[PDB]
């Protein structure tokens, strides 16, 4: 997360760190007692042996894994979206099963899915979080980073990303001036929007042109388009 700040303990109890080979590579979002939503590209090429992935729930700081609020879980099933296209980056979403269920605490809670036509309108501030790089091509965060980013229209996002195919399966967020954005290591994590004092998983952190550049927004897989598919696992 570029231009964010340190999240407090228990700020985003749905945020999950995904470890492969003892390295935190991607984020994820807890959506039930045993299912995570993440990005397909995180797990592409590494889904045949799901027990190579470890989810750390209730994580705040990577340098304090052994604290009472954290819970580790091996993944025993990974289901990439059947319409995932690697080259075009479309439908960049995946389901990941926890081998054993988690009990909910102040630090571990599921995030609500959107309603199937739910509108998170352009100009509204939503939130992002993760342990990814803090500047483009820089170092990873120790403490979980958070930031607020305003949503774009898909038309405006397409104009700003003419080298990419911005589809209806994507939602974009970023500042005109840059400075605040997701980055490498944050993918698979949430874009969360609040409405009526309830947080909703509006997006899954997917891609962009570098990070934090002016008029180069974060592109997120639009979760409302996959609600029905996600709900079939729960
Ligand atoms: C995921 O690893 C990821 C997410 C977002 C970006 N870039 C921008 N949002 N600009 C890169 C990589």
């Amino acid at each position: 997360i570029v231009g964010g700040s340190d999240a407090k303990e228990g700020a985003w109890p749905w945020v999950v760190g995904l470890y492969y080979d003892d390295r935190l590579l991607c984020g994820a979002s807890l959506v039930s007692s045993d299912w995570l939503v993440s990005a397909a590209h995180c797990v592409y090429g590494r889904n045949l042996e799901p027990s190579k992935w470890t989810a750390i729930l209730g994580l705040h700081m990577k340098s304090n894994l052994t604290s009472p609020q954290t819970v580790p879980r091996l993944i025993d099933e990974i289901v990439i979206n059947p319409h995932y296209n690697r080259r075009r980056k479309d439908n960049d979403i995946a389901m990941m099963h926890l081998e054993f269920k988690v009990n909910y605490t102040d630090y571990i809670q599921p995030i609500s899915l959107p309603e199937e036509n739910q509108v998170f309108p352009p100009g509204r501030n939503c939130s992002i979080a993760g342990w990814g790089t803090v500047v483009y091509q820089g170092t990873t965060a120790d403490i979980l980073q958070e930031a607020d980013v305003p949503l774009l229209s898909n038309e405006r996002c397409q104009q700003q990303m003419p080298e990419y195919n911005i589809t209806e399966n994507m939602i974009c967020a970023g500042y005109e001036e840059g400075g605040i954005d997701s980055c490498q290591g944050d993918s698979g994590g949430p874009l969360m929007c609040q409405e009526n004092n309830r947080w909703f998983l509006a997006g899954v952190t997917s891609f962009g042109y570098e990070c934090a550049l002016p008029n180069r927004p974060g592109v997120y897989a639009r979760v409302s388009r996959f609600t029905e598919w996600i709900q079939s696992f729960l």
